């Protein structure tokens, strides 16, 4: 608490990060150390839930998760100040890469990392309820960070229920919220399993072509989307695996990551 505030004006603003898809978040300098920085700042959304974001992340540490650097919650505007991560978020990494030097050991890695950092989650009962490429960051040396600002306190064995009208991007979302707006750790594995059919395409869309209105009606019938072109049968198995459509049949995410540590320690 006391020892993450710090004055706004240890602080100078550039400009806004994304053109506003991250929302209200601006490059920012912190002048004593001459680094970059990410700030958060709040229209918008509500103070409270501004305010618990913060609160939240200050308990997280993780090498993949998005680190806080500190907050300035004593006077308007309140800032949320975090690491800025080099090239942005994974989706449009992968659309735009090298893909012989972003190869398939690289991909490996990446996996890797998210299911690192979903696996710390899973042990801290957290959930994280948008988990996609969109939301992971990229830094050198193909550095993945999942972004931790949306994080919800879940004991393992519970449910988390939407609010009412909830809106949620339906095709990364498990049949269980998209029915009943109920999430838990298991609704981020299938969440998971389609940000690695996002890694395995290079950034495609999921179920492509696919009208929205009926996606939850094709998952009822079992249909699942295609193992990607040149992706592992292996990978894809993870994939399907995380596509169970009862949640206690999903993998954890400790043993997602094992999986894949295995795979990347033998490539
Ligand atoms: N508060 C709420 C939600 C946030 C989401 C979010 O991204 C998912 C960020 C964020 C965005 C970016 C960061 C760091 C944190 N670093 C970036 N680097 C970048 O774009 N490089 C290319 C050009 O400079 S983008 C913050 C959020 C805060």
């Amino acid at each position: 608490y006391d020892k993450w505030e710090m004055e706004r004006t240890d602080i100078t603003m550039k400009h806004k990060l994304g053109g506003g898809q991250y929302g209200e978040v601006y490059e920012g300098v912190w002048k004593k150390y001459s680094l970059t920085v990410a700030v958060k700042t709040l229209d918008t959304m509500e103070v409270e839930e501004f305010l618990k974001e913060a609160a939240v992340m200050k308990e997280i540490k993780h090498p993949n998760l998005v680190q806080l650097l500190g907050v300035c919650t004593r006077e308007p505007p309140f800032y949320i100040i975090t690491e800025f991560m080099t090239y942005g978020n994974l989706l449009d990494y992968l659309r735009e890469c090298n893909r012989q030097e972003v190869n398939a050991v690289v991909l490996l890695y990446m996996a890797t990392q998210i299911s690192s950092a979903m696996e710390y989650l899973e042990k801290k009962n957290f959930i994280h309820r948008d988990l996609a490429a969109r939301n992971c960051l990229v830094g050198e040396n193909h550095l993945v960070k999942v972004a931790d600002f949306g994080l919800s306190r879940l004991m393992t064995g519970d449910t988390y229920t939407a609010h009412a009208g909830a809106k949620f991007p339906i095709k990364w979302t498990a049949p269980e919220s998209l029915a009943y707006n109920k999430f838990s750790i298991k609704s981020d594995v299938w969440a998971f399993g389609v940000l690695l059919w996002e890694i395995a395409t290079y950034g495609m869309s999921p179920y492509p072509g696919i009208d929205l209105s009926q996606v939850y009606e094709l998952l009822e019938k079992d249909y699942r989307m295609e193992r990607p072109e040149g992706c592992p049968e292996k990978v894809y198995e993870l994939m399907r695996a995380c596509w169970q459509w009862n949640p206690s049949d999903r993998p954890s995410f400790a043993e997602i990551h094992q999986a894949f540590e295995t795979m990347f320690q033998e490539s």
